[PDB]
């Protein structure tokens, strides 16, 4: 398993503009277009992103292109962030993907705000971080995904994604 497969599983793939779990216009593999309640604004954002007149629909190759850009951005964001980088640097390859996953879903500021959890991951107190991570709006709003990610941080294995 790798970060792309993991996220492809958590985000799914849609070629037409849709509303994510929070009600925001999104497309492709979890690519947020805008937070504005305007479909019109969303379509304009889509066009700008792809570079052509899409009329709200895209091809799979285009979805995958946005996806590569989005993973790249998440990783680079983590590395530029003073709170996130040290954690990411301390984690093994498998657990690092869980951190990337959270950043992809909530953004760098969202994640950097999980200070207590971050401190526990850094200290390698897996079980404790797991409990702390679960005491969040994130867990209560998207429990199945949060469970998969948290299990990944706890065990350092892909078991939660395995056989899905
Ligand atoms: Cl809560
Ligand atoms: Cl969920
Ligand atoms: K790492």
């Amino acid at each position: 398993m790798n970060i792309f497969e993991m996220l492809r599983i958590d985000e799914g793939l849609r070629l037409k503009i849709y509303k994510d779990t929070e009600g925001y216009y999104t497309i492709g593999i979890g690519h947020l277009l805008t937070k504005s309640p305007s479909l019109n604004a969303a379509k304009s954002e889509l066009d700008k992103a792809i570079g052509r007149n899409c009329n709200g629909v895209i091809t799979k190759d285009e979805a995958e292109k946005l996806f590569n850009q989005d993973v790249d951005a998440a990783v680079r964001g983590i590395l530029r962030n003073a709170k996130l980088k040290p954690v990411y640097d301390s984690l093994d390859a498998v657990r690092s993907c869980a951190l990337i996953n959270m950043v992809f879903q909530m953004g760098e500021t969202g994640v950097a705000g999980f200070t207590n959890s971050l401190r526990m991951l850094q200290q390698k107190r897996w079980d404790e971080a797991a409990v702390n991570l679960a005491k969040s709006r994130w867990y209560n709003q998207t429990p199945n995904r949060a469970k998969r990610v948290i299990t990944t941080f706890r065990t350092g294995t892909w078991d939660a994604y395995k056989n899905l």
